């Protein structure tokens, strides 16, 4: 798609449209970092290892009736990667696509003396999601709530709506620290007021196929629509 030509409720510009340009913010050293099939798989493995965890009622957490195995997708990678070249979390602009129409993004913010490896920084964004498990609760899975402490990249990667993930790197330096920030899109967003996933007496009771690997999910081909909520 042209992403210039792909409107958005609230007449956002859309972060794919234009020619990708490294951001002021950036300082004057950044570099985007192209994450290879190995930090692919490794982002996968975390998501889908939590997913099949959690869903046969893990942490305190519901059993899960309907959570699918998520893959990786290359476009909404390429719009994170776009992101990250901003050198900023949080923005305003739009980040929709064809097949998902409104996309969950995470932001993970690096800052320190020296620039970790890759994987290094791939596995403090795992580990901060991992330690959100002190502060989730199956209130907040029954009725998604994101302040209250911090819950949403946790609960992201728990949605039962989410299909699939694709994230992007940039790194830089500024403020004689070395920064990075890692981005992830998913297929969907969890929604306020609403279940972050489906209970159910045993995992995977409402797959069509469960997963042989992941045994508490669905198998890839799960006919979960990611543009419908709970
Ligand atoms: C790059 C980060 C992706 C999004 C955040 C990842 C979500 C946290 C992943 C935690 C995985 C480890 C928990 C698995 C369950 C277990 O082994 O006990
Ligand atoms: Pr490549």
């Amino acid at each position: 798609v042209n992403y210039c030509r792909l409107p958005c409720r609230g007449d956002n510009y859309h972060v794919g449209c234009g020619e990708p340009a490294y951001a002021q913010e950036c300082g004057q050293s950044p570099r985007t970092r192209e994450l290879l099939k190995e930090h692919r798989n490794e982002i996968l493995s975390k998501i889908n290892d939590v997913r099949d965890h959690v869903a046969k009622g893990s942490w305190g957490l519901p059993v899960a009736a309907r959570m699918k195995v998520v893959v990786w997708d290359a476009e909404l990678a390429g719009l994170a990667k776009r992101h990250t070249k901003g050198c900023v979390g949080e923005t305003h602009a739009c980040r929709n696509t064809e097949r998902f129409w409104l996309p969950g993004q995470l932001n993970f913010k690096y800052s320190g003396d020296k620039l970790p490896r890759i994987k290094e920084l791939i596995d403090d964004a795992v580990k901060k999601g991992h330690l959100q498990k002190h502060n989730i609760t199956r209130e907040i899975i029954e009725n998604y709530r994101e302040n209250g402490g911090d819950v949403k990249e946790l609960a992201l990667a728990i949605s039962d709506r989410v299909t699939a993930v694709g994230c992007g790197l940039t790194t830089w330096e500024d403020g004689a620290k070395a920064r990075a920030l890692l981005t992830c899109n998913f297929s969907s967003q969890n929604t306020r007021g609403r279940p972050v996933y489906k209970i159910g007496n045993s995992p995977g009771e409402k797959c069509i196929e469960k997963d042989e690997t992941y045994k508490n999910l669905c198998s890839a081909t799960e006919p979960i629509d990611p543009n419908k909520s709970n």
